[PDB]
C-alpha cells in the first residue's frame, strides 16, 4: 500500500494473507473473505499453472503479519478459465476452506455488490494489505495491515491516461471492460497487495468493488492501479460461492 | 541461448545487437537486419513505453559481444500499434538507421519468408543471440554470439503443451495465430535473445521464421519459446521498409 | 543463532537490540544490559568509524523482534580504543542510554565475572540474539529471540583449530588473549548476534563469558565462534559504569 | 581502478589476471610477473585458506579481459605465513608458474626495488588493473586493462589520515610499517585490483613499490589505498624467487 496510514483493529474484517511454503509461511499475496467458507483472490496470485494445496495457507484478519498466525488450510483452488495474465484480464479466483471460519465481530465476510452497480469517480473507495510501500521498498516489520483512500477513474479516462508515454494506438484497449481503475501518485495498491479487496461505502454499507490485479509500477504518473471488477464475474462466483 | 554452441564467424550476418545508454552500451535485446537502413525486432524491446532514441544504439554482427563496437545511431522507431504485452501479442518493432549500412559478405541482410509461408512440425530451424545459457544463468564472457537447432512444433500442438499444469481452459489460445513456437527441453532462446532471429533454410534460402518473443521460463518442460510470427506482420513491415 | 531453538519468555532479561534509522528502524546488532543505564555490545556494530547518536536506538528485551517496539535515545557512544577489526581484537563498546531504566523480573542488568574469573570446556554456557539461523540465512518472521548452549573450547585448542587448511604459520596467533571460543558445527552464533551476550551459569549466577565477535562463518568445521573476553575488558568498562 | 584511463597497448608488460574456475574463468585478482616463471600478489587473493591448485590459472597481459585468453597452469601457491588479514599485514603471495613465460617486448617482467628506496611523496607512481571503477561499480565490458596516476602518503600521515572520523586510538597504529599508501578521492585501486602492481619510475626504471592490498572503500575521504611494501618482503621473495 502506498501512502495512507496504519488501518485500525475493527477496520476491514475480511481482509485475509495468502501463504506460501519455504523457510517460512510466507505472505504471498492479499485476499478477502467473501463467504465463511470461501476466500476471493486474483488468479495471477494462485496460476495460470497448478498449485499444490499442501503448500498453501489462509491467514484471517491480522494486525500484524507471522505475529498471531492462526493458518487454514485449503480445500480447492478455483481459477477462472479465461485466466491466463492480468493484462489480458479474469484476474480472479476463489479459495475454498477445508472447514467455514467462526464469524465475529472482528472477523467477517464483505458484502458483494449487484450486478447493476457502477462505481463512479468521486465514491469514497478504500484498498488494503500488506504489500510494497513504494517501488521496490517492501513493507516493514511489524508489517502492520495499510490502509488507503483511492480516487476512482472512469475506464476510458483511465485507458487514455495508460497511452500517454506509450506507442500502443489509441484504439488499441489497455484498460479492459472486466477491469475498474482508482489511485493517483500518492495513493495506490502495490505489489503484495495482489488479491486483496477494494471496498466502496455505497449507501451506508461497504461492497467489494475491485480485486487488486496489476499496474505500470506503483504510484508512477498516468498510470493508476488496475483492478478486476467484482460485478463482471458475479455469475462465476455465484456458481461456486451460494 | 539454451544448448548448442558458439556460431562460426560466416554465419548469421543478419544478427545484430540493441544498445541501452547506462554504464556503458549495454545489450538489451537481439535484432536481425532486413533492410540496409531497418532492423526487425520485438516491440517488448523498445515498448510500449516511449524510449529516448538517443539512449538507444544499434552494432552490427559481432563475434563477441563488446569487442569491436562500431555504434550506429537510430532515426526512428516504429512499434505496433497492436503491442502492449508480449503475450497479447502483436510483439514487432522495427528501427530505422540514421545511414544505411554498407552491406558485405560478413555483413548482409536476411530474406523475409512470402505472405503464404507455413513451416511444418519437427522442420529444424536456428535461433541466434547473446543471451542467458539457462534459467538465471547469463551468458559468460567473452560473450560469443551462440546458436542452437530447434525443431518447429505446430501452433495447436504447442498451445496444447502451454495447458498442460495450467488452469487455463483448453478453449481459450495461450499460443495465437500471430505467434510460432520452437524447442524443447534442451535447445530454446532465453532473456537477451528477445528480438533477435529465428530461421529457417527452404529452397536453398534462409528465411526469417520469427522473433524471438517470449515464454514461460527458459527450454522448461511442456513450455516451448514462442516467436512473433514474420508472415501474419509482412504487410506492416512492407508498410515502412522498402 | 545456529541450532538450539525459541529462548522462553522468563530468560535472558539483559537481552538488547540495537537499532539504525533508515526505511525502518532495523536490527543490525545486539547487546546486554550491564547497568540500568549502560549497554555492552561489539566495537565493530557501532565502530570504528564514528556514528550518528540520532541514528541509533536502544530497544529492551523482545520475545518477537519489531512487534513490541519501545525505542530508547543513547547519549554516549565509548568504542575501545585499540579497536579496528575483531581479528586484530578489542572488540568491545558501550552505549549509555538517555535515561536509566525501571528493573523489573522480565527486564534487569547481567553480572560480569570477576577478574580472575576463567570459563573451562564442560560449562553450561549459552549464547542468544536474533541474527542468521545459519549461513545466509535469514531469521525468519515473527523473528523469535534465539538461544543455543554452546561449548567452551580452551584458547590455545581453537587458536590451532583456525589454522587446520589455512598457510598461516602456527607461531602467528589467530585466536588472541582478549578472545574466547565457543560453538561447533551445530551449535553457533551467526550475522546479526554481534555485540550480544555469551552467558555462563557459575554458582547458580549468571556471568556474562563474552561479546558476539566473529568467526570465520557460521558452525563451519573447525572454526568455533569468537567471543570478545569480557575479564579482559573490565578495567575498561569500570571506568565508565558504576 | 578509480579515475584514470585505459592502458595503451605497450604499456604495463608484467601485469597479469588471477583466474578461478566456476562458469568460466573469473578473474577475481590481480598481479606481476618478477621472474619468467614466478607472479607476485597479494595472500587475501589466494588465502589464508589454502585453495586447490586446479581451480587457478594465470594470464598475462591482455587488453581486454576474456578477448584473448591463454590460461596458464600453477605449480606452486606460496603465502606469507604471518598472513591472516589484509588489515594485520603481510598481504604478500607467490605463484610459480608450471612452466616459465617465453618473453617478449609485450610481456616481460618488473624489476623489484632495492631494500633502501622508501618510495617518498611526489615519485611519479602508478597503479593497474581490471577492478571496480568505483564502489559497487564494477569495470565494464569490454574490461579494458585501467591505469591511474596516485600521489604517495608518508605512513606515519597516512596512518593518521585513518585516524580522522574514526574511535581508534592516534595511538594505535592502523597503516603499518610492511604497508604503503598512495591515492586520494579521485586516483585509487579498488576491488578486483587487488595483488596488482603499485609501479614508480625511479632512475628511468620502473621498480613495483607496492602490491594492492586493501582500504576503507575506493577514493573516500581520508582513506587512501593501502598497499603491502614490497621492500619489507625483498628477503622473504628471494628465498623463493631466484
Ligand atoms: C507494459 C507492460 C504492462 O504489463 C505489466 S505492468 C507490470 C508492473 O510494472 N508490475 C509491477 C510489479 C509487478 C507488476 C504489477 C505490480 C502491481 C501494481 C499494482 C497497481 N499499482 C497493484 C499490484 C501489483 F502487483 C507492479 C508488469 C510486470 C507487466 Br508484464
Ligand atoms: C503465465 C505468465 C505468461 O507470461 C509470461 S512468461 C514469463 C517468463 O517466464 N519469462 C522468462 C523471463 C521473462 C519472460 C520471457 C523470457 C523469455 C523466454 C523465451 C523462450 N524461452 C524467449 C525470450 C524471453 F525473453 C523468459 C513472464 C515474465 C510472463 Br508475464
Ligand atoms: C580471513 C578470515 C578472518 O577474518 C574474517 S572471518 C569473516 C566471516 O566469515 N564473517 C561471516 C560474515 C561476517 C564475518 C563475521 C560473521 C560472524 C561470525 C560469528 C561466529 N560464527 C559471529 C558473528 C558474526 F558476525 C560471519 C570475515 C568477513 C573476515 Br574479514
Ligand atoms: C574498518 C574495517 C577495516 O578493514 C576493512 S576495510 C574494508 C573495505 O572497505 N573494503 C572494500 C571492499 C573490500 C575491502 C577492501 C577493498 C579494497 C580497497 C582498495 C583500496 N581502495 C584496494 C583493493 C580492495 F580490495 C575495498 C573491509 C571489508 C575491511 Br574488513
Amino acid at each position: 500500500i502506498v501512502g495512507g496510514q496504519e488501518a485500525p483493529r475493527s477496520k476491514w474484517p475480511w481482509q485475509v494473507s495468502l501463504r506460501v511454503h519455504g523457510p517460512y509461511w510466507m505472505h504471498f499475496c492479499g485476499g478477502s473473505l467473501i463467504h465463511p467458507q470461501w476466500v476471493l483472490t486474483a488468479a495471477h496470485c494462485v496460476g495460470p499453472d497448478v498449485k499444490d494445496l499442501a503448500a498453501l495457507r489462509v491467514q484471517l484478519r491480522e494486525q500484524h503479519l507471522y505475529y498471531q498466525d492462526q493458518l487454514l488450510p485449503v480445500s480447492r483452488i478455483i481459477v477462472h478459465p479465461q485466466f491466463y495474465t492480468a493484462q489480458i484480464g479474469a484476474d480472479i479466483a476463489l479459495l475454498e476452506l477445508e472447514e467455514p471460519v467462526k464469524v465475529s465481530s472482528h472477523v467477517h465476510t464483505v458484502t458483494l455488490p449487484p450486478a447493476s452497480e457502477t462505481f463512479p469517480p468521486g465514491m469514497p473507495c478504500w484498498v488494503t494489505g500488506w504489500g510494497d510501500v513504494d517501488n521496490d521498498e517492501r513493507l516493514p516489520p511489524p508489517f502492520p495491515l495499510k490502509q488507503v483512500k483511492v480516487p476512482i477513474m472512469e475506464n476510458h479516462i483511465c485507458d487514455a491516461k495508460y497511452h500517454l508515454g506509450a506507442y500502443t494506438g489509441d484504439d488499441v484497449r489497455i484498460v479492459r471492460d472486466d477491469m475498474l481503475c482508482a489511485g493517483n501518485t500518492r495513493r495506490d495498491s502495490c505489489q503484495g497487495d495482489s488479491g486483496g479487496p477494494l471496498v466502496c461505502k455505497v449507501n451506508g454499507t461497504w461492497l467489494q468493488a475491485g480485486v487488486v490485479s496489476w499496474g505500470e509500477g506503483c504510484a508512477q504518473p498516468n498510470r493508476p492501479g488496475i483492478y478486476t471488477r467484482v460485478t463482471y464475474y458475479l455469475d462465476w462466483i455465484h456458481h461456486y460461492v451460494p
